[PDB]
């Protein structure tokens, strides 16, 4: 048996290898109370974590300890993994090897410290790290294809061909679900709803996750939303006030396709996907315009696959096939991929041993892990 | 064992912790005789106190030493506490720790001097102070909720969530039972009954406490009382004259809901409750429109909970639940709360020691007490 | 000629373009009488406005019609502008184009309705709106710099570089002079002075505006004010009672730097200034840690510029220059900026014409105005 | 039975003697993967070979192990023959004698090592080597004639008369299909198509093999291609981009006739054919200007036989017959010749025995083989 | 008089013939503003160019219009030449003949369009184009030698002997200063510094240009940098943050010698230099292993000449002299060469006349120019 952990930028996911879904899924938040606890005997916790910090969030400040795939507060990341093992999953980490997951292009000391914690704090017997996107080929059941991952923290494009990683053609893009949440909060001020707080940041996250959709023609839908209320769905806040959302319902996720809206130098996930395909080779692109795998929760918007089709077919060569492979499992495809990978018998020889970590410190990972 | 004292703005309440009701309940009045004592050998007392000063009030002037939760004559407050311990409760204060109670937002030197007296005059071995409203959550058996206290002296609204005190959302309001007594005396002049004296102020207090009720539609009941005597109950004074009370029977307590009648800048206990809920957060209001706890003797009017329902449901968001939690114990809910709090074993480490008061003077309270 | 109006959250300012100061300066208050006018022949006005409502305030309720830069009662805002043109400035609005001013990030329907009134009610011939902070660069005579505005209603940080607005790096912060007034009123209860009324809210505003100052070391000055009366200045109320102000003299404006005191999620104007600089780019920050322009009446506290220096230099990179550009004109720097902008000949082509407002309704502003 | 192997400089060909075509035909390439194989369980092969290395070429580097008829990496040549016997042809080499083929004028240690491998590695029971060109007389069914072979690696002219080899009149010429591929890649840069990679070298090979043709008047067709698009056919790359090919469509194969274009000292296959005929004798040329046999894949261009006619008739004596014997089988004429030769019963006494190789080492070949 | 223009892939250089250095040197960038220009009267330019776009780069997007020696946006190239003549050099192009410069092997329509612009847009009276590398022999004062040019865009190796161009032995290689900048940015992510923007791409260019050096033993210096901080110099960004650079200080320019690091099929400038020498002839190599001229800004790394010595002496024949002729002028050696060439009186008959361009269009260049 082995444990698979998405270590998600947004939702953490964890479970046993060989399962079809993670068992623990919870937001990767640590909540700190921001007020004096006047009532004796409530035993107020000094730091809530996961969905506890959701339920109490009104009295809390919520912080993600992982920003853009970089762990920004390790002591909180420790609290999150501790909660995962003991409270949320109820498993002994000393008994089971752990497959962690990381974004690509990720600062090397992050992968180092990650294993320093996982061995010296949790005493995991054997361990591995793998790239979020790469696992999506396993959950797709494939050996070729270009993966759009788009977590809360990072969008990264990873072309793979015949199990070779084409590492020079990875594009990493900082548009991600968290930044779409923030941009929605920025434009949702246009109707005069104020949501500046982190407790309200979470509400804007729910509004995005439920009511938003990707425009299939941004200018036409801007025109029709200026002409008609047809699009103007309405949401009910945790205080029971109703709000109505105009063209913001799609102007927000359109940021994925014109990042100049966020002022970013980058380019849309469409154009950067195309550009990664252009970058990889002439030989393989025949097999990468088809078989565009797509992954992670930000790729969950309605209409996103259709927009990707339209854009890539507008960028790819004339009479080149395009196929945006978008399962319904996108939100878990990374974890499912890790579950498959850890299941494979032909992988059980690859785990980094605790004994090897005793032979050499965390730097061992840069030798053993790819 | 410990002693719990409401130190009420109106009725004092005192008793032992772990009891279900206070044992000493008496009006917080000191009476001074206002005439020459011509009869030798009666041993006329230079100052009556409590219900002694009730029974003799015709020859006395009655003064409350505590006004709007501020102790205005400490030497009389000393007489009241002395009477409590020795005459009314018959307990040694040197043997028992005392939980006093205070209104919130209360001038800091009041809490200082309160403890300076309680240690240096009464030599109490250990001591604490707590907020009147907060105790009502203990007597409600709760950890969330917004408390309307309305003593004789102060109305104060205190939202609490998960034992955090949301201190920025406390609203303190100077409409209170004493000022309703005075306003009733003002309008009861309209029938030509004169009650200007303090001895008659007490009679107006009894008239209010027995015959008045909160209108559920002030304009409609004004109309029907103009149309019909149906409401016109009658009271019999301590001299046996009968009086009849017209629409004054509800026009007086309606002051709680339109303080412009008293010319106050403030706003009704309904609208200020709603406004405190608006002030606290967006997250918690879901749990504060429900679970509106209500406390203190002025909240005892018939119809007040129904009016609160009507008003808050008229102010709170559409499809937001409202529940005015109004036990029958309202008149003692503060004291019962203190009895529970002092009972808790997990509180016995919090008492301010006499030894600590010897380490630092009364200012110690602002460190130890919250 | 043209008219420039600050439309201030607190003090309104208005005057002609090309002047060095506004001619009309008055508090943006409408006062309603709260009592029966028993004396015949006084001609009592149904609503006083501006400094009339100051002089009569004892019998009035005072309401600001503009809250946090949002016009909350347009009919009163109309009364304020009407008073400005006809009573206070004595100018015909039909004859002169008007430059209004708005806070940034401000609800879009506010800017719409603002122009709907300005054309259809006042028949202004041509019109414009501009961001309060942006004008401060004109009154500084600059084309780069980050502006702290802090009116009565809104603190907003606006970085500008080479005349490009870096709109993604605007931080809007709800700490402002009005909320410092309210917090001072909250803590000034600690000495037992009660000022709950709006008529007394104005007195607390004067106390703040005269006697308060920003602490340069909050903990040290708390210590020394606990040790010594050296800081304890005294104020004389409009009734001639004297009051003394302890550490409240600086504990109140310290709210600008630890908003957790107000329970706000936000962060101090120092840390949010630094964070806006971090947000804008890597290229320009060299020119924004220097040239921190500062604006609006809340930035008028003694010691505030020194504290900003200390904090930003504690946050900015080592060996990065910091310069808090704080003229004496701060209280008018917005209006002076508008006066310059309206003066420029190279701006006279930008006014929204009445003819254009006849071609398209108030929504025209979102096209013409930036 | 016997096995016949062309050991081609470009396409390998192998099959059984007495067949009319080779059964295994595949490019003589070994492909090495050039990237990290990140996917576990694909079993990535350390070296692909033949048409496997075609299909995967995008991730590979492709190397021919035989350059200009010289085996440049014997370990790869071993892999190619191993693939031929076991994977591609599925035959046991221990059971069948093998006729290998070599270019003429070829470094003697090549023929030595070739047999050292064929006996000691593959344990072939009996063996022979013969000259590529000479076999073409057998597949032509002739005993006189001059053979232009032009493989990928070597052009060599071999006059034969009455079965005597005229060995002093062999001309060996290093213009060959591979070098025409490279030159086409050089000039195809003139339109700005870049194909520098070996994976793209293969694409240029396909472009040459499909669209190019030999000009029948190079200057006139240069003129007409400058005048008109009539010649400008278009190709579609493996990525689906279209390209158009101008005069490059014939300027490339014209290198065979003006090698000064490649900067080579040599002379065209026309002039070197004529010069070999001049070199051989006066007696036989009557039978060699007629009966110019032509062989190998580079002789497959459209128009090449017509150009040979024009050139040789311009060089050969007046009133001398010229006949360029160009079957359609040119691409296999060598192998078919070997199939006939190995078929002949009057050849079965000529095989080098394994027993003879045990009597004397590989040097035995220079005695037995001619 | 005549004007000489390097038309550099990276830094443009221009000046008068007969000077010892170019007078205008500036980066060949056009900058477009990426934000709304809110300040009236700044006259914001729609496109900055050269070192203007450096100074303002924080608000710009920077694009090179020339990629790998191919002009990719002619309208921007026009802006660059216009800036050169009028703003940066302040010369009338109608009065002076212009020597432009091009990379070799360069798409023929580029040289065409280049002259179409130079005559029809700038009305230059007479004109020429020459190969970047070839000019380096003039600035070396030589008639033999093999030139490594390595601009920002192209590395190209050009052997020349006795003034004959050996055109079949030119090797063109796409490793160049821009791609080393990009690779440094890729590995500099390993320390967690993010520089993905073009504005930050320029900063990575400065970091490379100042702190990087070519390793003389890549494995040994990797070992010693793993053992010791001795190499770990530090840079200070335009925001004043310090960074430290580990083995990246040499791992980046090592890409020139193992392009497999960039995944390129190509081979190091050492091995490709050797291979060009192998390709040219047997006669001349005696004079090309000596007299390896070296050119262009990418050849400016410390240690590069020593590494070239080590590698070429490891590849060249035993007891063959090797001499890497590396002046200090490398960064300008092309321009200086053009200055000499345009100076020569025996060149003044070679200019393409405007009259000849009127006789035949831009295709004239392919006749006149070599
Ligand atoms: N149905 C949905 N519509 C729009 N956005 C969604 C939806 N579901 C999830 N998301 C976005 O995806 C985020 C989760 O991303 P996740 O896959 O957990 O990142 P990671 O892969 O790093 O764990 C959510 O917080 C939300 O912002
Ligand atoms: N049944 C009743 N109806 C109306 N008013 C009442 C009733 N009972 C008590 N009150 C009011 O409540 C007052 C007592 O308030 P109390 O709770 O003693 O204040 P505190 O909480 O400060 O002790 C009485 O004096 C009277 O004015
Ligand atoms: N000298 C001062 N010291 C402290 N606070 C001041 C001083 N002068 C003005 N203020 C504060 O600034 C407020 C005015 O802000 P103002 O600039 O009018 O806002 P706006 O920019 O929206 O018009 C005053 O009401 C007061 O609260
Ligand atoms: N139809 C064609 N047109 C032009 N060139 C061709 C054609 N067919 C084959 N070739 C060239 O001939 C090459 C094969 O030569 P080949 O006969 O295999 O050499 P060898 O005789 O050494 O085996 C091909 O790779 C290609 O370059
Ligand atoms: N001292 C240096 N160290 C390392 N690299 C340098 C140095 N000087 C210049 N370069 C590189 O050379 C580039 C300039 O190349 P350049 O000669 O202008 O190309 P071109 O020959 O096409 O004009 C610089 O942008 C930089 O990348
Ligand atoms: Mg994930
Ligand atoms: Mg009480
Ligand atoms: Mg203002
Ligand atoms: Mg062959
Ligand atoms: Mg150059």
């Amino acid at each position: 048996a082995a444990l698979v952990i998405d270590n998600g930028s947004g939702m953490c996911k964890a479970g046993f290898a060989g399962d079809d879904a993670p068992r623990a899924v919870f937001p990767s938040i640590v909540g700190r109370p921001r007020h004096q606890g006047i009532m004796v005997g409530m035993g107020q916790k000094d730091s809530y974590v996961g969905d506890e910090a959701q339920s109490k969030r009104g009295i809390l400040t919520l912080r993600y300890p992982i920003e853009h795939g970089i762990v920004t507060n390790w002591d909180d990341m420790e609290k999150i993994w501790h909660h995962t093992f003991y409270n949320e999953l109820r498993v002994a980490p000393e008994e089971h090897p752990v497959l962690l997951t990381e974004a690509p292009m990720n600062p090397k000391s992050n992968r180092e410290k990650m294993t320093q914690i996982m061995f010296e704090t949790f005493n995991v017997p054997a361990f591995y790290v793998s790239i979020q996107a790469v696992l999506s080929l396993y959950s797709s059941g494939r050996t070729t294809g270009i993966v759009l991952d788009s977590g809360d923290g990072v969008t990264h494009v990873v072309p793979i061909y015949e199990g070779f990683s084409l590492p020079h053609a990875i594009l990493r893009i900082d548009l991600a679900g968290r930044d779409l949440t923030d941009y929605l909060m920025k434009i949702l001020s246009e109707r005069g709803y104020s949501f500046s707080t982190t407790a309200e940041r979470e509400i804007v996250r729910d509004i995005k996750e439920k009511l938003c959709y990707v425009a299939l023609d941004f200018e036409q839908e801007m025109q029709t939303a200026a002409q008609s209320s047809s699009i103007e769905k309405s949401y009910e806040l945790p205080d029971g006030q109703v709000i109505t959302i105009g063209n913001e319902r799609f102007r927000a996720p359109e940021a994925l396709f014109h990042p100049s809206v966020l002022g970013l130098e980058s380019a849309g996930i469409d154009q950067t996907t195309y550009n990664s395909i252009m970058k990889c080779d002439v030989d393989v692109r025949k097999e990468l315009y088809g078989n565009i795998v797509m992954s992670g929760g930000t790729t969950m918007f309605p209409g996103i696959a259709e927009r990707m089709q339209k854009e890539i077919t507008a960028l790819a060569p004339s009479s080149m096939k395009v196929k945006i492979i978008a399962p319904p499992e996108r939100k878990y495809s990374v974890w499912i991929g890790g579950s498959i990978l850890a299941s494979l018998t032909t992988f059980q020889q690859m785990w980094i041993s605790k004994q090897e970590y005793d032979e050499s410190g965390p730097s061992i990972v840069h030798h053993k892990c790819f």
